[PDB]
């Protein structure tokens, strides 16, 4: 009963915002949920009762995992920041503090009161499936821009 499809509201598996770094000048396509169960997509945005798309003060969770090294130096920082673009509008986020969680710390996986962009990735290829421990990026909305 899947003849059907649908493309046009929010849904899991799709494009819905775009992740930008200025400081690495790196671009990343951001799509609504993070299925782990297929490699089809790169990063997938968390959904759940507690998380939410970064639209307006929320808490913007991040899914993404690690393949090589190359900017990874400067990716993990407090100067650097993350952009992302919602709804024709630009979020500007910052690093502030850095750190590893277990896959399992739904602490980082609850409600944000406030614009927040954390980023949980790992997924080495010495471990199959959600690593143990994942990286965490924590970062605040700082500015933000709309056309």
């Amino acid at each position: 009963g899947s003849h059907m499809s649908s493309q046009t509201e929010h849904k899991e598996g799709e494009k819905v915002a775009m992740l930008n770094i200025p400081k690495l000048k790196k671009k990343f396509s951001i799509y609504w949920g993070a299925d782990d169960a297929t490699l089809k997509k790169g990063v997938g945005m968390f959904v759940s009762d507690v998380t939410t798309t970064p639209s307006g003060g929320g808490h913007t969770v991040l899914s993404g995992h690690r393949d090589t090294v190359f900017t990874d130096l400067g990716q993990l920082k407090e100067k650097d920041t993350l952009v992302l673009e919602y709804d024709n509008k630009t979020y500007t986020y910052e690093i502030q503090k850095i750190w590893i969680t277990h896959a399992d710390d739904r602490t980082v996986i609850i409600k944000k009161e406030e614009p927040i962009l954390t980023l949980t990735t790992c997924y080495p290829f010495d471990y199959i499936g959600d690593a143990p421990d994942r990286y965490i990026i924590e970062a605040k909305l700082t500015g933000s821009y709309s056309k």
